[PDB]
């Protein structure tokens, strides 16, 4: 496959209805080396039967607020793997208040201090941690939403650090490029994932979508899964300091009139 | 003049080479009632003076990382003024570290925090502050700068944190319209301010935008005082979530090849 | 007023609800002294009768799909003016066929090449026969729709030409920039003016801006007017190559779910 | 490989150093079954010699100036394919007056209609032709350069021209996606083609591009090809309306200061 090789580490890992999981499995398909992160010890077992499933037993705890697991992720992981291909950040959290309801409602110093801090800080921490042992041809990947780019209601606080994250794929890109490492984003269109449970509006959201989008169709894991498999591979060697989007087409209309 | 009437609050006004000096400037040209922030007990002499010039005694302290400090200044301000019709956030930081060299290497999780918290969460903050006492066609102004946009050498983490701000006025726009209240930035060229003062590069970006601007001239401060004035008047009634360019055009080119 | 002395040419006044008269009826509140033109014989009497409401007997024709009378326009318009300092473009046009329905539908080589060569060559033709007759500190201004940026249904054609037409803006403000010249477009929001009234959905895209822009309300040609006058000012001498929205903000939200 | 099936028309492929050359290779390599298209007769024995190395022998005319060469190409085509899966639109010009100096000395009527005529009309014009055999996942790709979004010294009319190749993209994504088609450009950076032999500056923008961008090297028809090949597969059906960048990461940054 395209990504024979490859050796591939994977935040985000929840569910087999993740965004990462859909990424998992095309990396996989493609002939990449996987490993996993997972946060919380009451996970372990669960992200152990997903890596099995991907054939690897490489499973390590990392709550990415949190500077000493994020080094410990890397000594951990060198253990095993003299270097390392790709990276997949998909991870994102804001406390409920702040994405929910008016945006100044939900505002304070703290919601937006820890929305930014996981949702955004976290990519290029890891990416520092992890690039004394990255390849020259290594490829960093995110996951970002259109929240970013325009106002969406209720995504309030997560908007700002989505835009956040998509300018530390700009720097990312610059800081990492002599070297040869490759860094995006893909801004992906709404999918039923456990985060988007939380999300009151989220039903009225995928309607919305499924609607108005070019392709009049939500988007799945498995089409977001095959987008970041293309980016995290040497065909996409030519791209960097992108987000792509992946998201039937939706972000470039005017719908619902 | 096109402001008559209107009571202003300027932040960020440190000396009379500010993006904020001309922006009152303009303001006090065109009729508005000023108000002024500073930072530090040192610098209530000088604030004082600025004011007096603007023909004005309103000058109060905040340091806008810090809560009590934010409710403090519209406290006080409500006691002089029933209400405000514009708020001017001019005022950005990052520990040096995060914005010399490259990105990476002057990241981490504190400079990353104290350059979002300063640099974009302190708009929407003031902004949640004076709501109680903002008119119906108040007018918001934020400064930010194409780093926001595209990567450029040094910016680094400020980059991130202007996205968040250009990314925060649109949620605010957003929250704050129905009651008729307007929310916009200008991205703002170069200007050699105390600010852009301990920037190693600053002098090599300015001649880059006189040689590759389309008007080859760098902006003033005069310039972004009267598109500021403009923003903040009820000529720009029909303007809201928009970042203005305020740079002699310079980010529409490719310029230096 | 802050366009005192500035001459300023206007195309496109077809009645009172015209974007052109309100652009014409802010710049001669502000001081400007202005001329205008028409296409057609049977518009004679009614643009005189808007000249004479302007202080102004300055009327030309000039259908811009002509060459002969792009150039007759502007020998004409110097025999009175030394000099121009400011130029509106408030002309769009193509064939019905071509903005209704399915834009396959309504595509053909001859409907694609009318939409262009009126709503976007036009403007660098008449900026290139103003030239020499242009002020070095002239602002030449067209005006634009979000159609251009993102796919509205049935605008079809001419959001592709829109699409010309704001990169013209950029082109331009290169070409005319080392003189002094600047050269803009505002993107305006939906307005029920004659060329709107031909298009079927345009009350339903009023209702859909109305109750989802940010300030919950249609832009008026005062609005508009008004952002023109500071545009087309010394106001706006830092402004350049730039597309500014006077459309209540809807263009950056997402909206309607 | 992941085009296993798919029977796809390449226009553009002119020497082995073409944009089309690569996606050929590319779309071959995974699987693709090729035709191409080709303009002048004194080019059919080469085009044939291209078309034999990909195992084809399917080769015709189409100069897309000519309304009956269009339709003439799908009927043939049609005498051997039931259906297409994917069309690749690398077609571009200009008159060498209007790519060279300054934009308004190389502007007139007759320019700009060619420039557009070619440049843009023709790929919706070959969607349109192409639509009674297009298959429901088909995929449609054409090529621009960031001269579309930013003023580039010389590109002149050809930006006007793709920027309105881009909105078509945006608009016959929305007219073909309710089938199931998608419609996506690559953003190319430069690459030395016989197209781009023709431009005195092109030397310094290879090397602007090569000291500047992220990666620090510029891209190859290898590295398009491979994107290109992405996007015309089912890897991408999560993809339509997009404009990729395959250019090293410089259209993120502000480069050379
Ligand atoms: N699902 C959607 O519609 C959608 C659309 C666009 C983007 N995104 C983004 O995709 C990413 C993946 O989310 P998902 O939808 O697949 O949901 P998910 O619930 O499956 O995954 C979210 C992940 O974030 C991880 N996470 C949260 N806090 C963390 C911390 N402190 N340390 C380490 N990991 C932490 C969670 O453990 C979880 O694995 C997120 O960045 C999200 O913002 C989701
Ligand atoms: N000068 C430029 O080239 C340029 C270009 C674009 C944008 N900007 C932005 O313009 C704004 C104004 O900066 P300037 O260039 O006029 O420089 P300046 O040095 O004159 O003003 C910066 C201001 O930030 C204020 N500030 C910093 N920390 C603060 C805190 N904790 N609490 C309250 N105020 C604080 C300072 O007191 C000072 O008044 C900043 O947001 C800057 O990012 C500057
Ligand atoms: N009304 C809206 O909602 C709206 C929104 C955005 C942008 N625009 C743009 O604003 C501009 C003004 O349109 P308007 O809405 O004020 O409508 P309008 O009908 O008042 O003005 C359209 C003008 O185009 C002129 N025109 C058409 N063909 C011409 C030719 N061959 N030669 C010279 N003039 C020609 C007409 O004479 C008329 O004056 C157009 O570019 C339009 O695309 C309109
Ligand atoms: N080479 C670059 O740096 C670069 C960068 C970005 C984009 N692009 C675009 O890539 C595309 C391919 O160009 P290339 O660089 O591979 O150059 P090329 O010279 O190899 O291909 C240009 C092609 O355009 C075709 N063409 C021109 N007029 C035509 C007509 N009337 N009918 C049918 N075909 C016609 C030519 O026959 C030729 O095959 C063009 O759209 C170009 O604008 C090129
Ligand atoms: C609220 C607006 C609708 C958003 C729809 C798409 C989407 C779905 C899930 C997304 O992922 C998250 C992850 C975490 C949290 N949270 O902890 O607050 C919220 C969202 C998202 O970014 C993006
Ligand atoms: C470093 C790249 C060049 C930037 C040039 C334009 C510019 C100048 C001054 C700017 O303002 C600041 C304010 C504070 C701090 N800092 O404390 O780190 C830095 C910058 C700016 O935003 C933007
Ligand atoms: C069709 C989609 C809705 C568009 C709404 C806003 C708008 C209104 C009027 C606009 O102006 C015109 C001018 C001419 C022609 N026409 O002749 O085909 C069409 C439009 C417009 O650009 C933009
Ligand atoms: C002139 C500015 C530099 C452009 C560099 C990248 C580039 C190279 C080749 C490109 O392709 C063409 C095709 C045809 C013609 N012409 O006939 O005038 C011109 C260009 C281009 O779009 C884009």
């Amino acid at each position: 496959g395209f990504l024979d090789g490859k050796r591939i580490l994977l935040t985000g890992l929840l569910s087999n209805r993740s965004i990462a999981y859909g990424i998992a499995k095309a990396c996989k398909r493609e002939g990449a080396e996987l490993a996993f992160t997972y946060v919380g010890d009451r996970f372990k077992d669960r992200i152990t039967e997903f890596a099995a499933e991907f054939g690897s037993e490489l499973v390590f705890p990392c709550d990415v607020a949190d500077d000493a697991q994020i080094d410990a992720l890397f000594a951990s992981l060198k253990t095993h793997w003299d270097s390392l291909d790709g990276l997949v950040h998909s991870i994102g959290f804001a406390p409920r208040e702040a994405i929910a309801g008016d945006f100044l409602d939900g505002l304070t110093r703290e919601n937006f201090r820890i929305a930014h801090d996981i949702s955004a800080y976290s990519f290029p921490a890891l990416a520092k941690a992890a690039l004394p042992m990255l390849s020259d041809d290594a490829s960093l990947l995110t996951l970002s939403y259109l929240g970013a780019e325009r106002a969406i209601p209720n995504y309030n606080t997560m908007g700002l650090a989505k835009a956040a994250l998509e300018a530390s794929v700009r720097y990312l890109a610059v800081s990492l490029g002599a070297k040869g490492v490759r860094v995006n984003a893909i801004s992906a269109g709404p999918i039923k994932t456990l985060a988007a449970s939380g999300i009151k509006s989220f039903g009225k959201i995928l309607d919305f979508v499924e609607s108005n989008s070019p392709l009049k169709r939500n988007v799945t894991i498995e089409q977001v899964g095959n987008a970041g498999a293309f980016l995290l591979s040497d065909l996409a060697s030519g791209v960097t300091a992108e987000v792509m989007h992946v998201d039937s087409g939706f972000n470039a209309v005017v719908g619902g009139m």
